[PDB]
RNA sequence: CUUUUUUUUUUUUUU
């Protein structure tokens, strides 16, 4: 039996008086009996014990609590915003009712009436033990330990790719359905679409320039293009061109409401959930080569060291000549003084030659190198962990093998100019409208648990400092490197260092009072926004509208500073849910590859020792498994610590008794060899020492 | 009714 809620007027009175504290609930996955909300001060988080004192609140919901008299303990007394999707995936069992158990251990256990269950489930239920179901919570009583739910549908067989993919898509709230006819009725009509003739005067015509895009090979939507031209005085004219999406998305139409509802596109291993209809996403706005397109552009005149001497914003019309990749661009970067033959090059428009593209990407790389060096001298921080990419089968969709996604120079050449374009646009739209502008901000990391990393790195002979961000980056660069063990050292230390960092936020400039909170911590800039990808995000469409209002092409936005804050608040959770969905898609496909590729042999580094287990990080792939002594064939094992440094001694079992048993020493940053083997569970495997 | 063990894994760029 729980406790009833209190009135909204009493919530407001006690929240203004100061007896109640609001905050976002976080629920421990490994032990569901405890919950945490962040403190408004910042000293230590607020504890909520039990399931009863959580009071029907779910993970991610923004609740209001009251502290018990005496870590400080509180109980949930009200819920303002229900931020959880209230849906789950799981299994149906039997005990008037039937039991539903979700896979997630934070979601409670659900009663479903047998009217919702299918017609042959009550008799012979043995075949419905590996069937995935989607169930939605609709009501939870004050006197029931179990929620009441409605069964949506049957997903499929548990352990497959598409039932689990659609289940994890549905559990986070990603709308992966199709667009209604009231959305496609706002699209432009006429299959051979052409540019209207009144737009040859309000936009600048750059059809004769050398214009190119550099994008991955498995990409159908293109959001940006680049151009470089050498001047006659040793300078460069560099132009960045962004697809004009806001011309095709008017304000107030249902297309704009749908694009604001699904605030971003979700990219998975096998497919993509878009933001716009396929016409706008793939033909009209996506800058395919050999076609005239309407863009919105920023053009600079830069020195060879990359210093701004001129700036011009404005709407233009381009015609791209080629579509390069990240592999051809590396070929022309790494062949500076040799003509690459045309057999290994993509097709190009006949108006231009490959010499122009070759010298253009050489000049852009030359500017981008100096921009990188100046940005990291200035104090930018970059904590890059390891990401892997799979190779699929064209007839069944199963993975064949995974490789390591390498961050080459062509991913930096684009990134420097995109950061330059965002840095220009943020300054322009902040000096134009100081009370309505959409910008990003990164808070400084938490002071409480950065100190724990300080006392951890005080030991173990590691000379790092966390006084700033550029100091942290220069310390992680200039301590160890260029080895086979030092790179694993770098990976384990980066994995520990990325834990106290906060998450970046969209915000409106008319609600924060001081300019200290406008700062972006990791790039070390005072102003930042997103502008260069309007097909993938809706915040860039908002920035396009604001900058077109700032340039005098249209009237000022008629939206309040609270509407922009609400839209940014929606975009933040949409981005977070999208990132979580791609993480689980990567985990799903790796588990499928492990099960269908036998045991996998790799090396690992120990990053944590417990009494009966220790945690490794697999170097070849990038996952963090746990190894238990119960699965080991040892004679004995002993745990020691001296100077707060853990120590594990393993005494193995010899194959013959006429020989002294071997010894194994396990401490932090130790290189071991492991093998990954799937087990009888559908989506589970284990790591075992070899 | 629920895991072979105390929460926080982030930033940037392109898909």
């Amino acid at each position: 039996i729980f406790e009833t809620y209190m009135s909204k007027e009493d919530v407001s009175e006690g929240l203004k008086r100061g007896t109640l504290i609001q905050g976002v609930l976080r629920i421990n996955p490994k032990k569901f009996h405890e919950a945490f909300i962040p403190s408004p001060d910042g000293d230590r988080d607020i504890f909520i014990d039990g399931v009863v004192a959580r009071n029907r609140a779910l993970n991610g919901d923004l609740v209001v609590v009251k502290l018990l008299p005496e870590q400080r303990s509180a109980k949930v007394v009200y819920i303002l915003e229900k931020k959880h999707s209230r849906a789950a995936t799981g299994f149906l069992k039997l005990l008037k009712y039937a039991l539903f158990s979700p896979s997630d251990h934070r979601v409670p256990r659900i009663y479903v009436p047998l009217k919702d269950c299918p017609q042959d489930f009550v008799a012979r239920p043995k075949d419905y033990a590996n069937t995935l179901f989607i169930c939605r919570i609709v009501d939870w009583k004050e006197d029931c330990n179990f929620a009441l739910g409605q069964l949506a549908k049957s997903l499929g067989q548990a352990g497959e790719i598409e039932p689990e993919t659609e289940g994890i898509l549905t559990e986070y709230g990603v709308d992966f359905s199709d667009f209604s006819s009231e959305v496609l009725e706002c699209l432009p009509q006429g299959l051979p679409w052409t540019i209207p003739p009144e737009e040859f005067s309000k936009r600048r015509d750059l059809r004769k320039d050398c214009i190119f895009t550099i994008d991955p090979s498995t990409a159908r939507d293109l959001n940006d293009a680049l151009s470089c031209k050498p001047l006659a005085d040793g300078n460069f004219k560099v132009g960045v061109h962004i697809a004009d999406v806001s011309y095709f998305v008017p304000e107030g139409s249902d297309l704009d409401k749908v694009a604001a509802e699904r605030a971003t596109s979700v990219y998975l291993v096998q497919k993509v959930v878009p933001m716009l209809p396929r016409l706008l996403c793939e033909e009209l706005c996506s800058l395919n080569p050999m076609s005239d397109k309407l863009t919105f552009s920023v053009i600079w005149t830069l020195t060879p060291e990359g210093k701004i001497l001129d700036e011009w914003f404005g709407r233009t019309i381009i015609r791209s000549c080629t579509k390069l990749s990240y592999e051809h661009a590396q070929s022309m970067i790494e062949s500076p003084t040799e003509k690459i033959p045309a057999k290994e090059l993509p097709p190009i428009s006949p108006e231009h030659s490959s010499e122009e593209v070759h010298q253009a990407v050489l000049n852009l790389h030359g500017i981008a190198k100096q921009l990188r060096q100046q940005r990291f001298v200035d104090g930018a921080l970059r904590l890059d962990q390891l990401k892997l990419a799979f190779t699929l089968d064209h007839e069944t969709g199963l993975p064949q093998g995974c490789h390591i996604y390498e961050y080459r120079e062509s991913n930096k050449l684009v990134e420097e100019f995109m950061l330059l374009a965002n840095m220009a646009v943020a300054h322009k739209i902040h000096r134009a409208f100081p009370e309505q502008a959409l910008l990003r901000r990164h808070p400084p990391p938490q002071t409480r648990m950065l100190s724990d990393l300080v006392e951890f790195c005080d030991q173990m002979g590691l000379p790092v400092d966390f006084s700033s961000a550029g100091a942290l980056n220069k310390s992680l660069t200039q301590t160890f490197g260029d080895d086979k063990y030092s790179l694993a050292r770098k990976e384990v230390l980066t994995n520990m260092c990325s834990r106290p960092m906060q998450m970046a936020l969209y915000f409106c400039s008319g609600l924060l009072q001081d300019p200290a909170q406008f700062r972006h911590y990791a790039l070390n800039v005072p102003l930042y926004t997103h502008f260069t990808s309007p097909i993938r995000r809706f915040a860039d469409v908002l920035v396009h509208r604001l900058l077109a209002a700032a340039l005098g092409y249209r009237e000022r936005l008629d939206m309040a500073p609270d509407t922009l804050q609400k839209q940014a608040d929606h975009c933040n959770d949409r981005r977070m849910a999208s990132k979580r969905v791609q993480e689980l898609s990567t985990s799903l496909f790796f588990a499928v590859l492990v099960k269908e590729s036998g045991p996998l042999e790799s090396e690992a580094m120990v990053m944590g020792i417990l009494k009966q287990a220790f945690d490794v990080l697999v170097l070849r792939y990038g996952v963090q498994k746990r190894i238990y002594c119960n699965a080991l064939a040892l004679r004995s094992h002993h745990f020691q610590k001296v100077g707060k440094k853990p120590e594990l001694t393993l005494v193995w079992e010899p194959e013959d008794m006429e020989q002294e048993p071997a010894q194994q020493v396990i401490t932090i940053f130790s290189l071991v060899e492991v093998v990954l083997q799937a087990e009888s569970t559908a989506l589970k495997y284990s790591a075992i020492l070899k």
